[PDB]
Parts: C-alpha cells; structure tokens; sequence
C-alpha cells in the first residue's frame, strides 16, 4: 500500500486516477453499448457488449445507453461493468491493494450508497472506501474553506454552500438540469434548420457540436437581434460524414436554457436565482464570504461567457453594495478528482476511510452516517 | 342588514362565511395560478390567471403562487384577486351590505394592517370593518377567557397568552416554521427513497401526502429504532398519475421538526419549549391557569399524537406538582374561524366596528389604535 | 337599630363585623389592583378596578397597591372604595341604620381622623360615629384595665401604657417597623438564595412566605451557627407555579428585624428596648403593673417564639427583682376587633358616639376633642 | 510581583487588564458559541466552541450563549473558558503571579461569590484576588465620595447611593432591565417595520443597530408627533448581507423602556424614579449631596440624550429648592475598570487581599465577610 484510488464516476463521464497526482489518467464516457445488427461474421473480436471509449469508435453499429441519469445509477449491470473497465481495462491495477474514493452527487436516494458500497465490497473488494461528496471537493480542490458551489456536471447541478468547512444542507439547491438536457435541447432545435438528429449515436455528435460552438450570450434579447443580421454569428460544423453544418442563434439558444429553464418547460429557476436562493437561505452572516467566493465545477461550466452572466445576473439580485466573484478556475471539468485526488492524499484522513471489518459487521447502512 | 361575513384568510387556506354560523362555507386554497405553457386552442373558456379551487384541479399547466408568505401579503395583486373571488364568486354576496371581519397573525408588519383596510374601503366598499388576532379567537371558540393558544397555521405558529381576557404581548411568542416548512422538508426526505418531487404543482401533492401518512410520534428515538425493523410503519400512497410511494420512517420525520426545528437547520425552539418560554415569561401567579389551558388551533396541530407529544414534553420541563392539560377540539382546524363567527354576532361589540365615516377622516392608521 | 358596626380597617388588612360577636365576618385585604395589561376580550366579567379578595385571587395581571401605607391613609379615592367594598359586597349592609366604630393608630396625621369622618358623614351617611385607639381596644378585648401594649400591625407597632383606665399620652412609642417592612426585607434576602421577587403581587407570595416559614430565634448568634452545620433548619414552600425553594437562615433573619432594626437601617431600637422605655417614661409606682401585663397584639406578634424572645429581653433590661409576664393570646391578631366589638356593645358608651347633628354645627373639627 | 489584574467580567462584554493603567487592554464580549452546522471539512482549524470575537466573527454558523444572565454566571462550564480564554488568550499573563480583582453586581446570590472564588484558587491559582462592587468603583473613578450611581450594565441596572465612602445598602435598587432587555424589545419592534430578526446571531446585530442609531427622547410624546412627519427622523442602517433598513420611530422608543418599562410589561419604575426612589429612602440630611452627585455608569447610559431627560425628570420629581447635576464622564463605559484599577493601585488596599493560604483554612465563605 502506497497510494489510492480516486473515481469521479459521474453521469456523462468517468475521471478516474491515483491519489496525489493532479491529472486523471481514465477520462472516458461512462457508455455501454450493445451491438443492435446481426453479425454475419461470426468471431474475429466480437464482444457482446462494449464499454467506455472502444463504445464511442463504434457507435455506428451500438445502441448506447447511460447507466447513470441524474447522478442515479439506474442499470446496476452496466455500472458495474464500467468500473470493471476502470480498474482493470484502462489503470491496470488491482483493486484488491488500494482503497477507493467514489463520490456522488448530494439529496441522491439512500439506495444508491448502500448498493455502490456493496459492489465495492464483494465485486471487487477494495480494502476500504469513502464516498465523498461532488460539490465539496470542488472548493477543497480551488484550495478554499468557504464558497458556494455551482457544480454543474452532465446530469445534475447543485448549490453547496459551505463556511469555514461547515456544510449548510438545508440551503442545498439540486437541480436537474445538465448537459444531458441541453444536449437534447439542442437536438430540438437544430430540427429547425433542417438536421434530424435521432438515434442515440446521434446525441453523441451533437454533444460534440455543443462542445465547440455553442456559448453564453451576455444579453439574450440582444443576441437575438443580432441574428436579424445574420453575418458573423455563424459558424460550421463537419459532421463525421463529411457533411457541413450552418448554425445561427442556436450557438447562444442552448446554453440560455440553464438561465431559462422554462425553454425545456421546466418549472424551476435558472443558475442565477438557484444560486442566489441557496445564499438567501443561508445565514445573513456569512452572506457576504458566499457572494465573494462562487465556484463554479463540472464540465457544464465550460461554455465561453458563463463566468460573465452570472456576475452579470447575480449583482442584478444581490445588493449593489457589495461584490460577486465568479470564481472559474481553467481546469474546473476536471476539479471534482483533483480535490478527491488532494483529500485522499492527506495525513488527517486515514480514520475516515470505511474498512470492510467495520463494514460487514454494521451493515451497508454504515455510509450514511459518516458522510454529512 | 342582518349578519356580518368573517374572512379568515390564512397563508395557506381562506376560511370565509357569514357570522352566526358553525362551518364555513368557502374553504378554498389561497392560490394565484397563472398558466406557463403556449395555449394553442385560444378560447373556449381560457383565462389569464385562476384563483381557488379551480386552480388547484387545472395544476398541471399552472405556476402556483401563494401570496401570503409567513403571514405577511406580499403580493397585493393577487390577495385582491383571492378576495374577489371570496365575495362574488363563491359565497355570491356583496362587499357592500356586510361589514366584514378580518383576521390576521400576531406581531405582522403594520403596513399589512393598512392596506387590508385600504382595499376593503375602495376596492369593495363594505361598511365597516374589524382585524382581529387569530390566536384570541381561537380561545373563544373554545369558550375559555384564559389560555395559552398554540396557533399553528400553515405560515406561522404563535403562542399568545391570555389570562381573563387580558393579553400579555411582551409574551408572545412568534415562530416561522409550519405547513408550508414541512411540507418542503417532506419533499426534500421523499427524494432520499427516489422521489424528486420538484415544481409547485407538486407540492400541491406532498401537502396531501402529510396530511393522509404522518403522524407524530411519541418517542422519536423509539421510533427509529421500528424503521431498523420495517414491518409495520411503511404505509402506500397511490399519485394522481397511478403510481405508489412506500413512505416509511418519513411519516414521523416529518412533524418531528416541530419539535425540533434544527432539522431544517432553525436557530429557534420546538413548539414545546416556546410555550414553555411562554409561560415562564408571564407573571407567577397566572403559570397555573396557563398549564391547565393549552389550545391548540390551527391545521399543523391536525397530526394524530401531538397533543400526547406536547403534553409528554412540557411536563419535562414543568414542575411536577401541577397537572399539564393540553385541550384540542376535533374541530380545531376552523377553530379561528368559529371563534370569529361568534365574535360577529355578539351585542357588545357593534361600536368596536371601524366604520368608513371614521376611516377616511382619520386615515388608514387608525387601524392600529383599534386592536390589543 | 340593633347592632353596630365595627371596622378596624387595618393598614394590611380589614376586618370588619357586627358589634356584639367574637370573630369577624369580613377579613379581606385593603388591597385595590388596577389591571396593567391591554384587555382584549372587552366584557364578560371586567371591571376597571378589584378591590379585596378578588384583587388577591386575580393579581396576576393587577399592579396592587395598599391606600394605608403607615397607618397614613394616602389615597382617599381607594379607601373609599375599600369601605364601599366592605359595607355593600361583604356584610350586605347599609350604612345608614348602624353607627360604625372605626380605630386608628395613635400619633396619626389630624388630617386623618378629619376625612375618615367626613366621608363616613356624607359618602355613606351613618348615624353616629366612632373613632377609637387599636392598642387601647386591645388591653379591652383582652379584660384589663392595666398593662401595656404592644400592637404590631401591618404598617406600625406602638407601645401605650395605661394604668387603671388612664393613658399616659407622653409615653406612646410608635414605631414605623412591622410587616410590611419585613416581607420588604424578606424579598431582599431571598434574594441571596437565587429567588428574585419583584412585583407587587410578588410581594403578595413573600407576605405568605413568611406567614408559614419564620420564627423567631431565642439566641440569634446561637441560631447563626446552626445554619453553619445547615442541616435540619431549611425548609421547604412551593410557589404557585410549582416551584420548590428551599430557605434556611432567612426563616428567623427576617423576625430578627423586630429585635434589631439596623438590618433594615434604622436609627431606632428593637420592640424590647422600645417597650422597655415606654416603662420607664412612666411613673416609678406603676411599673410593677406595667412589666407584670405585657400585652401583645396585632399580627405581627403571631410568629412562634416572639413572646419568649420578648421576655428573653425584657428581663436583660428590668431590674431581676420583678417579674415579666408576657401575655400573648391565641387570637391576637383579631384582638383589636374584638375589643371594638365589646365596646360599641356595652351600655356605657351610646353618649360617647358622634351623631351626625352634633357633627354638622359643630364641624369635622370635633372628632378630636372626643378623643384622649 | 509588580502588578495585578483587574477584570470586569460584566453581563455583555469583558474587560480585564492590568493595575495602575487607564485603558482596559482586553475589551471582547462573553459569548461562547457552539458550532451548530455539520462540519465536512474536518480539520484545518475546527474547535469545539468559540469564545470572545472568534465566536463574533465566525458567529454565522454559531448558537451563541451568553454564560452570564442577569449579573448570574448560569454557566459555570462556560465561564470558565471566558477566563481562560482572558488570561492566556488574550492577555498573555500567567494567573499565578498576579492577584485578579473580580467584580459584579450589588445583591446577586451568595454562590456567585462562592464559585469565583473557588474557580479562582484551583482553576487558575492565583495568588489573592478580591470581588468587588460595581458600583462603588464608578465613584472611584470619578474621583469622588458621596454619589449615587446610576450603573446601568448590559444585564443589571442597580443604584447604590454613597455618602462619604459609607454604603447605605438598604437604599440599593437592583432593577433586571439593561441592554439585553433593549435589545430584545428592539428586535420586537423591528418587526413592525418588516424585518424578521430571529436567530441569537442576529440579535448580535440587533444590537449594532442600537449602539447607532438609538437615541433618548427628551419629550417621547412630542417626538412620537414628530414621527407623524416621517421626515428628519429615519436614518438607514446597512445590514451585513448590504440591505439597508430603515428605521424611523424605532430610534427612540427602544431606549424610552429605560423610562417606561411597562413597554416589555414590568412592574417596575424607570430608572428616574428607581433613582429618586433610591434617594428617598436615604437618610434626609445627606439628600443634598446626593441630588448633587449622579454618576452614571456602564454602556447602557451612553445613549445621546439620557443625561438631559434623567435632569429633565428628576427635577419634576426632587423639589425645585435644590439643584440637580447629572456627571457623566464621557469614558463611563470602562468606568468601572478604571476606578477598579485604582484600587488595586492603592496602598491602603493591600491588607484587603484574600489570599489562598487565608482561603483554605477558613474555607469559600470568607468572601461575604469582606465586603460592605
Ligand atoms: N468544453 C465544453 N463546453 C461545454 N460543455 C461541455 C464541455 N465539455 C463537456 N461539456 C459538457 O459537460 C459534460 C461533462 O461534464 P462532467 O463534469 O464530466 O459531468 P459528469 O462529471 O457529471 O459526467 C458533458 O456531458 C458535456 O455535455
Ligand atoms: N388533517 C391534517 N393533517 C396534517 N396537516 C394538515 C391537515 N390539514 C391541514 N394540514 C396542514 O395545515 C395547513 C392548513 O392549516 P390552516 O389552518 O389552513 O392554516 P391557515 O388557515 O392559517 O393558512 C395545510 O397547509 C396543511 O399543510
Ligand atoms: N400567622 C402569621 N405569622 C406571621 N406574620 C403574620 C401572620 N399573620 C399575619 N402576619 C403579618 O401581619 C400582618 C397582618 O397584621 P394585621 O393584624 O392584619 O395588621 P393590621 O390589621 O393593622 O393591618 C400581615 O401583613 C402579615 O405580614
Ligand atoms: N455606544 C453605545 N450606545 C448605546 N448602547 C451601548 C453602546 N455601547 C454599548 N451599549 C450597550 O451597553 C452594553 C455594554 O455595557 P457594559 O458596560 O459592557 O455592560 P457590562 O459591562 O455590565 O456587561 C451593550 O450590551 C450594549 O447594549
Ligand atoms: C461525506 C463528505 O462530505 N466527505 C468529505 C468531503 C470533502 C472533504 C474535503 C476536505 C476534507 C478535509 C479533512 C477531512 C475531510 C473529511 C471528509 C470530507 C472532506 C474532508
Ligand atoms: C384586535 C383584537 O384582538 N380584537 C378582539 C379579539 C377577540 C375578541 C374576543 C372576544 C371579545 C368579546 C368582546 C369584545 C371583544 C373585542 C375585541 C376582540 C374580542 C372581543
Ligand atoms: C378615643 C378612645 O380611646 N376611646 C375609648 C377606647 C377604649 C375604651 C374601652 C373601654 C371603655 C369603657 C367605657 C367608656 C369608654 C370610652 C372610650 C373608650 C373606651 C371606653
Ligand atoms: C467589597 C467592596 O465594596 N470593596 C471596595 C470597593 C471600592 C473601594 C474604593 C476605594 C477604597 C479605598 C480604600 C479601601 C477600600 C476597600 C474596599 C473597597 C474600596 C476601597
Ligand atoms: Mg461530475
Ligand atoms: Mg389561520
Ligand atoms: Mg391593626
Ligand atoms: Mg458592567
């Protein structure tokens, strides 16, 4: 035993690693696909089902389905088939010799900790492990003690506040609303200029084209008429086909749904107000260490211009005798791990971990009660 | 004129009737619900915004608002419109011939007591009217001049202490945790089983889910200890699409934060200790008229065993020599109303009317020299 | 006419009757409360003053105050309404077919006699009056024609020597020290043990305090090193709200105050040394009579062991040949009444009343030329 | 040994120092704050509990306790940790080379004195230490003799008239309305105006609000007119999460309770008749000397305008022959620390000590024996 494992199992990727680095080594697509045609030729590296990237390069002839869906691991069978492919098939390691660090996202049902414990503890048999919170890791990961958190990952966001390491889980505001739902959005309104965009293989292609032209528009209505004169806003995309695409309004039409949910028809409120609803329901105290300090995390805060209209749309609610701080690191899609990666590689964590003598004579009902 | 129509309009449900009577005749929830969605068959009986029960059975397409928060009107468009569908559109009778009898809640900000009477002195022109207290009411329903009520409404909970029709204010005792903050902590512990019940037309749902499954129970540390053997305490609750919850150890989890307030993280006291605290700030001599009259009123006090858990706490912190007598009606969630009712027909107390002769010479302050 | 009225209206206490009996009908206290709260339920039993017993059983919500502060009546309006209390609502009688027998202290304010006669000749228009001396009365209840007194009332304890029917005027020691200044020293030194006692109807439980716990020490400083081995000298009183308290060497601390006024800071002597030099202000024969008929009246007298300390005390100041004869009886706290009820009951005295036409054309100047 | 230590460890805020100075050194208030939140981050500077201005400034997620409460250490766990936290924390000393001079309050319980002794001679060790009255160094720091003080704390308000060094202790009016009773009534009233001030870290507020913005009235009704014409009257006050507030008639009716505590429902008097009360009860030839010589004491009396409504009632109260003179130092907050700090500086005090090796063999009682 010399170090840990840390896996960022979230729902639209996996980042998985040692502790003590600061990059992740397994960074693929939490997919697993089946084969959807016949097969006339029978053998010569066929498999019956296929995981992570090698479920990517051959999307073409798979079906690919996502076990988690909102931070809830739905297919147990194809979850434990993706950590099967994490520790074997891409760290190479054993998991038999290093501890594990999972996370999850907070208010997930009690069932989903209870049966993550019971595969590490029988399936692969780790020697102790801690499930861990997102949001937190992403302030201990910035190198901080008190901030909220927007941690907007691909199947769920979440406000954490926290002062001085203590979490306030009555002011916890999840949301769910990700890039999973914008990625559908945005195949529903690229129909309208002309691309269907229908099978699952498809929603992979247009993940990726929300990844490279999409952005925020600092003011929307504004925006809007900028596509009356349809100049510059234009941009095109080659599909994997060869095809062209033209795309207008809908590089900014898609991310202003986590500011107006109710494009999606949802009735709740965008980031903003989500945001500024979870510091209302804090303490008036510590209103002001929480407006100064928002980090953002998770790979939905990715898109150009998101750092600028909260900030924008914050101090627009919050009072104007005092200041917003959007605070985005440049490696805030990867910042989940790398505060897994710092919490595990500390001194003053050791007593925390949940060894397997103390699990199976307490039950898998032991997790809750060390975690919040 | 021959009779008098009392309004109780509570943050969660307007109680409205004629004076003289037993029931009231308008029970209907105080909801403005405006529809959120594009409506595409324009006509055919389609209008902007729906009040009461009929936007409670069109839920589904509407953004439910309350505008009574914490018993304080925050939205004066909409309390209008509650009012107008009070008088007219359901108990079918002019403002203008019946002097009206408002209530309201204890230590209110006194810009709510003025325009409640602006409006009824423009807006529908009655003759004269009344605000009374909701928690003095509640004892003369009762038929008691001396007690302490524990009013415990929807946006607020109360103590007033009464001892011979004296009031004693520097003793009441205002608290904001009620069945709007139960019902938000219910929804926010059904999502641990999988339940994510999230817009407001589903809180219109976990409010009939507390009021059909939980209960209070009288050891709440026993209690946990029956949810490790879970037999008998799960019950089934079938949704308005055709599905079933299984709610478990949230029956009584739930009205347990009455008595413990820091579940929703409150820096204030159960319901036990603020009357306790309520009685011990009144004067020595009354403490024992005071614990043999404890009344309840209001809906939160509806719960099956929280007159066995009031009284099995305060005698915990009362000294053991004299009896603790926790007196609940069957009919104690329209208690206020019929309280009111009686008050309105009474002899003595056609001068205590605030007329509009005497209204318009003096202004809309004369409202708060009229009460206490 | 048959009977007469007699009213010795006490500075703590009324007690009132008929002439002719052994024991006093009317025994309430001279107490008038104002109600100090608000008086919300307007009606139904509410009055804008209580007087007597209905002032003591509802002095929860009165401020209490006592309209004879030394024997000095100071607020005429609530004397007035004592005696319309007493005659109307407690002996159910008029006042116009009784002559009534009033006393007082000696050494009183003229003005005092002056008004007590006034009112009783037009506000309650009697025949004929009275107004005696209470320790006079008290040798007279107790058949003696020779001793002195020791009254201690509420407000004022008074030696008066007489001597076979004749009082020695340039004897009388009145003293300002008696039971309201003890409760108002019991309340501070209860104070010490944790107790704060501060209301006037607080001071209503302290009265009460004392007329069950105190005693008078034999030996004060032997007494005081019984609290230092603090074991079988506390006793126990339970408060109205149920609250214990436990009380050790405040129980003879508080009577001590009648043996050494300094504890209250007066530059005066004790009821011994008191009673010792209103002797030797006397003749120099009838000091033999005078230590051998030492009468004690009033309640203040009432505490167990007062006449053994009394003559503990006595005998340390007069001369070891003669004798002290203390006499106490069983109901000397009512002997002023009863000698009041002896006198306007005998034969010899319906010459010495003062009828109304006698009172008209000679003015209220006349009561005192009738009087020593 | 070259100095000693004297600390006012009052209801509200401690200040302790070193003999001889003019300034206390350590000035932070006695609040110990449990954390109430639930504490992800273990470690990384996490306590127990917090005391002085580390539980002001972290206080958002603090339940602040006041161990003192109306002069009354309630608990002796946490008073404990506020001398700890003085001696070593923030006065750098050790206790054992330096003799501490304790106050408190005039007529508190005998086993206030008790324990401050004994934490005081095995807790800490010190050499001697000594409990004063506070009051009567508020003279002392006046550089007079003969007064009456006005020492009007943060839990106690108490006169205690002195002619010529001599106490007189039967005229001592101990009152339980300072400037948590202010703060209370404040955030009572507050409330009207719409601000909801709910949780023990938001009374630390309340009371900023009151050391700014609250001033006396010298005529309340002709002020209370002034409010009518809502104009020069309300000043702003900005909270710490930057909402401004406005305050308007608020500003002096708070400390109008000081003048008429029936506003939080007491029977007690103001404190110009508690003051004209306390000189009354005086012996009459000294009552020129006292009418001259008013020293106020404490924080409570630093509101702007209580000196000239104090000289204002008096004066309608004292007859007019003779003159009043209200002294108020404009350092009377530390006023008592000062003249403490002469005391100690004294000469003729050293024989005043109590030392350990006095203490023990004659046990914790010998402290009621050196005072007064
Ligand atoms: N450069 C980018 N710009 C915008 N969105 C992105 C970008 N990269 C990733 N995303 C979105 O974020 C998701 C990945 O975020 P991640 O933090 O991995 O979520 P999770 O950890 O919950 O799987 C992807 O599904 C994608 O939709
Ligand atoms: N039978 C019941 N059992 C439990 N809770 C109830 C019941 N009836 C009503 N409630 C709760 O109490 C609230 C109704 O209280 P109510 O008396 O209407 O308050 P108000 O009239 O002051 O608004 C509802 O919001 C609901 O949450
Ligand atoms: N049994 C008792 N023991 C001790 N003190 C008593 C007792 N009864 C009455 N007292 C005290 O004496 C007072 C009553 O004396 P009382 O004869 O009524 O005087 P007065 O009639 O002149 O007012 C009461 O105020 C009470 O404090
Ligand atoms: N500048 C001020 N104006 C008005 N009130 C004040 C001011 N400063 C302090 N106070 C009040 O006085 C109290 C402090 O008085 P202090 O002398 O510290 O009392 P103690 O020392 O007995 O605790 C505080 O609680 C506060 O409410
Ligand atoms: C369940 C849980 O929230 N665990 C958790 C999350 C994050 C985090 C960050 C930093 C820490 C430092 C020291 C100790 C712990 C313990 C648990 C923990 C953390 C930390
Ligand atoms: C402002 C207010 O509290 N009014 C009020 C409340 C309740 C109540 C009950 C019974 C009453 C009987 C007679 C008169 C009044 C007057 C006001 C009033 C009441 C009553
Ligand atoms: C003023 C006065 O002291 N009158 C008084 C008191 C007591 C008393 C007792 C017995 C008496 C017998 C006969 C006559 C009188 C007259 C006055 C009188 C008394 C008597
Ligand atoms: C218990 C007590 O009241 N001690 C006390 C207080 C104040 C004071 C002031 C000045 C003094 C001068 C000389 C001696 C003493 C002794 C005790 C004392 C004081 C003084
Ligand atoms: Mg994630
Ligand atoms: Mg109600
Ligand atoms: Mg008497
Ligand atoms: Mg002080």
């Amino acid at each position: 035993e010399t170090t840990a494992l840390v896996c960022d199992n979230g729902s639209g990727l996996v980042k998985a690693g040692f502790a003590g680095d600061d990059a992740p080594r397994a960074v693929f697509p939490s997919i697993v696909g089946r084969p959807r045609h016949q097969g006339v030729m029978v053998g010569m590296g066929q498999k019956d089902s296929y995981v992570g990237d090698e479920a990517q390069s051959k999307r073409g002839i798979l079906t690919l389905k996502y076990p988690i869906e909102h931070g809830i691991i739905t297919n147990w069978d194809d979850m434990e088939k993706i950590w099967h492919h994490t520790f074997y098939n891409e760290l190479r390691v054993a998991p038999e010799e290093h501890p594990t660090l999972l996370t999850e996202a907070p208010l997930n049902p009690k069932a989903n900790r209870e049966k993550m414990t019971q595969i590490m503890f029988e399936t692969f048999n780790v020697p102790a492990m801690y499930v861990a919170i997102q949001a937190v890791l992403s302030l201990y990961a910035s190198g901080r003690t008190t901030g909220i958190v927007l941690d907007s990952g691909d199947g769920v966001t979440h406000n954490v506040p926290i002062y001085e390491g203590y979490a306030l889980p009555h002011a916890i505001m999840r949301l769910d609303l990700a890039g999973r739902d914008l990625t559908d959005y945005l195949m529903k309104i690229l129909t309208e200029r002309g691309y269907s965009f229908v099978t699952t293989a498809e929603r992979e292609i247009v993940r990726d084209i929300k990844e490279k032209l999409c952005y925020v528009a600092l003011d929307f209505e504004n925006e809007m008429a900028t596509a009356a004169s349809s100049s510059s806003l234009e941009k095109s995309y080659e599909l994997p086909d060869g095809q062209v695409i033209t795309i207008g309004n809908e590089r900014f039409r898609c991310p202003e749904t986590l500011f107006q949910p109710s494009f999606i028809g949802m009735e709740s409120a965008g980031i903003h107000e989500t945001t500024y609803n979870s510091i209302m329901k804090c303490d008036i105290d510590i209103r002001k260490d929480l407006y100064a300090n928002n980090v953002m995390s998770g790979g939905t805060t990715m898109y150009p211009g998101i750092a600028d209209r909260m900030q924008k749309e914050i101090t627009a609610l919050a009072p104007s005798t005092m200041k917003i701080k959007i605070i985005a690191p440049p490696e805030r899609k990867y910042s989940v791990w790398i505060g897994g990666s710092i919490l595990a590689s500390l001194s003053t964590f050791q007593q925390m971990w949940i060894t397997k003598q103390e699990y199976d004579e307490a039950g898998p009902s032991i997790v809750h009660r060390k975690c919040f």
